[PDB]
């Protein structure tokens, strides 16, 4: 436990670390509550130890921008390593340094205005599928779980945009391309034990053990294999028309990330939005009127249409403030440097507590409140872009931001053009966040669902 | 590698062990071929090292009987430990010493003549289900995979005899009690690495890591929980009417063993029998005539009926000779002893190569040949019961032998009363055993299936 003296030696405040454990015991109410408290009592900057691993939390907007934007390329290029990952070492959000910049550049042109617009008609054909699957249980007239219906849609949109495999996942709880997809709590019996035994990570790699257990990976290594080639002899088509090289084992890796980034993220965030609309009927009514004014006769949405609806964009943005699913942003400092006057030694994980910053009184009137008006053009300047970062910032931000926004909103428009949502008995008000290690509802989101004519 | 001198020090022949690896590299053609060769060139007794773990192979019938029967209770009580197993430490085939004898005695009355006879009508109702599912693909007229149809049946018979949950598993590739059940190669990237790093086993236990990965276990911990009690407020009923205590976490453990012991074992052995019948039509015809003579008009079988058909018992026994799915029997020596004149130090795993002994010319005319006549009452005395041990022997033999025999034969009778089996093009002749670490067909068993009227 010789590494625990670093934050007194640097004169930086923080909770006292226990031997070997560090501050991990302070995670008993999730990263979010521990960040909000630390912020409230330690101020602009503090430190703590994930095991032996020092973690410096910063909150200065000039400092955050130095880490995310300015000195990203030179100093803060990687996220904190975690394992074991096996062949997934080559995935973009996990890769580091020069083979990240290789993958980041190779994969950036997959989320371009021209390519995103070229996906509107394809996934608009699933918005319709979302409607009929949702109409059936509107006459059922008993509470509806959104994570499952949104999952099916978001999954349907992923499979299609990723491999062209068109399936009604709700009505097909079966077929091979939806079974494995159904198959990371940083605080379960396991990931706690790898922050207390980070020295055990090389042991599990030698054992080919993977946190992505090798039953799902093997399905796709061949599901892509035959469909790489002898099934067509789309993110995939846009990676083979360039297959700075790109191995086919490295091609499977990015496919998995895209699939999880946008099935759990897209549906979790869509569930948080329908909760906030159902417990704020005022907003729901305001949004149904904006949608119908841009799209008369329940018209099909287009790329240009969606960038226009700005109360819809206002609603999405505020939900992300209250529920930024990443919670934190993390960069590993690559060398002895000194930003904003303070000194950062080699190896420290520099951390940014997105959740807590999204709820700081020193920036947000009525923090816990759901006020989509904060983001209207009248007020969307009193908002620091380095305090509101649900997609990160800088070269290593969310490569799928524009697609995530565009997909969620297309789901929202076609859904609100036809249905409305009311709180139930099982409906939890106010929603309590997970005690665990990600940002999901403690109890699933289930609501009343009526229909218009 | 200080432990590798033990077999020169004892003056016992064997292959020379490499540092750290031992003789594991000699497993490149399965345990079976390595046992047959060692036997052929080293004789009655030899030794080798699974990593640092010395393993003494014996073949004397008086010696085998001393280890399995005489000094089982005092010296050779456990099988060689393997892990990580988590809560499955309390399962009977894994438990050791005084808590094994507790579980062995507590669970023995579940396989009694009176209880086995009380299962005939229940599983005879599934023999019928086996027929109709098999009739459909008799008119299809294209090769039939037996492991899948036998799996469904054997599974149907397990679920019912274990929890009363009656399901058509082939026609239900779905329901929760058949999904997880579908979910151990001692030679994959993993189990090789735990015989070279047996010192890493305590590491994975600390991590709650299990070779029974915790997705299946958790289903049953609660699937039994509510059906323990508030679903009826059968092996299960026969364990709760006594729930020397028996914890409920220990109750889930035995349930898993029974389920795997008799879904993969019962269906693997049934697939080996239909292969041997289809490539020996003579025997198949001889068996169809014995069945029809005991059971006229395709009559339903009974407990007394099955013990009577002795060519059927002859066919089963010979298949087990050629394919004894356990391959080896193993006991861990608990103290310095000296049996049959030779000296056994503390800690050595004493091993018996069932497969190779089942194919030894010094006991078996035409070893590779399928001659069910070896087991007729005319010849079933020229057969040493410590050379033919498909169910082991002694206090720690197969507790489910009588049930396994009774179940397989009931499957065989109702099937042969209605169908016949012929070799195909994809049919592999002769069958080649798995290069891997268990005894299964290298390529699945698929055969032509006709029908009688
Ligand atoms: C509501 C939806 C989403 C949210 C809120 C979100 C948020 C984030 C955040 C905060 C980061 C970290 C940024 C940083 O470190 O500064 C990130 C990274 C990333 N996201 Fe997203 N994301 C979403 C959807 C998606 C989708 C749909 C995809 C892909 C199809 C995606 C792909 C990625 C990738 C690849 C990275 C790692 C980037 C890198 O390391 O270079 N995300 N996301
Ligand atoms: C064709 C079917 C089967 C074969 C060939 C077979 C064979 C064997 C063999 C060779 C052993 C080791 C005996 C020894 O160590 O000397 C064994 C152990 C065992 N078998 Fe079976 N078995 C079969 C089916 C079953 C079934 C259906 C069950 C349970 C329902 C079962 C339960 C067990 C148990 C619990 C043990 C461990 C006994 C102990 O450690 O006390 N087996 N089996
Ligand atoms: C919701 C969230 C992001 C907070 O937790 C997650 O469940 N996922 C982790 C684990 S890692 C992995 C994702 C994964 C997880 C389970 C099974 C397969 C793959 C990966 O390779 N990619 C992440 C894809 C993604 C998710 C959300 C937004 N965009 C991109 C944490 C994490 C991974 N990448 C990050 C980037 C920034 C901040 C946090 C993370
Ligand atoms: C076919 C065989 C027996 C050679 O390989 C096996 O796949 N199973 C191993 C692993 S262990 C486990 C079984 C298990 C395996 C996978 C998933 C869950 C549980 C256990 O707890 N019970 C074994 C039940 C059984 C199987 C066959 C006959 N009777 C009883 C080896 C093994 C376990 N027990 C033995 C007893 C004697 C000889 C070998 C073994």
């Amino acid at each position: 436990t010789h590494s625990h003296g670093l934050f007194k030696k640097l004169g930086i405040p923080g909770p006292t670390p226990l031997p070997f454990l560090g501050n991990i015991l302070s995670y008993h109410k999730g990263f979010c509550m521990f960040d909000m408290e630390c912020h409230k009592k330690y101020g602009k900057v503090w430190g703590f130890y994930d095991g032996q691993q020092p973690v410096l939390a910063i909150t200065d907007p000039d400092m955050i921008k130095t880490v995310l934007v300015k000195e990203c390329y030179s100093v803060f290029t990687n996220r904190r390593p975690f394992g074991p990952v096996g062949f997934m070492k080559s995935a973009i959000s996990i890769a580091e340094d020069e083979e990240w910049k290789r993958l980041r550049s190779l994969l950036s042109p997959t989320f371009t205005s021209g390519k995103l617009k070229e996906m509107v008609p394809i996934i608009a054909q699933y918005g319709d599928v979302l409607v009929r699957n949702l109409r059936r249980e509107a006459e059922t007239g008993k509470p509806v779980t959104l994570k499952d219906v949104f999952g099916a849609y978001s999954m349907d949109v992923i499979t299609s945009t990723s491999f062209g495999v068109n399936i009604d996942s709700l009505n097909n709880p079966q077929d091979p391309f939806v079974e494995n997809t159904k198959k990371f709590d940083f605080l379960d019996p396991f990931f706690l034990s790898i922050t207390v035994f980070p020295f055990l990570i090389p042991i599990l790699e030698v054992l080919n053990i993977c946190v992505f257990p090798r039953e799902v990976t093997n399905f796709l290594r061949k599901s892509v294999k035959r469909m790489k080639e002898s099934r067509l002899e789309d993110f995939l088509q846009l990676m083979i028309d360039s297959q700075k090289a790109l191995s086919d084992l490295e091609l499977v890796a990015q496919s998995i990330i895209f699939i999880f980034a946008g099935y759990e993220t897209t549906s979790s965030v869509l569930s948080f939005i329908m909760y906030e609309l159902a417990t704020h009927p005022d907003v729901q009514q305001k949004l149904q009127e904006e949608i119908d004014a841009v799209l008369p006769n329940k018209a099909p949405p287009t790329y240009d249409t969606v960038l226009q609806m700005e109360y819809l964009d206002m609603v999405v943005n505020e939900t992300l403030r209250l529920f930024p699913i990443a919670m934190r942003l993390e960069r590993v400092c690559k060398k002895d440097v000194e930003i904003n006057g303070m000194f950062i030694p080699k190896g420290v994980v520099v951390m940014i507590p997105s959740y807590a910053l999204h709820r700081d009184p020193k920036y947000w009137t009525e923090p816990e409140k759901f006020l989509p008006e904060r983001f209207s053009k009248k007020n969307k300047d009193n908002i620091d872009p380095y305090i509101y970062t649900p997609f990160g910032s800088g070269p290593r931000n969310c490569i799928g931001m524009r697609f995530a926004l565009m997909n969620m909103k297309l789901a929202l428009i076609r859904v609100l053009q036809n249905f409305s949502f009311k709180p139930c008995k099982e409906t939890q008000i106010p929603l309590k966040l997970s005690l665990g290690g990600l940002l999901q509802p403690e109890k699933p989101v289930v609501l009343k669902v009526e229909s218009r004519d």
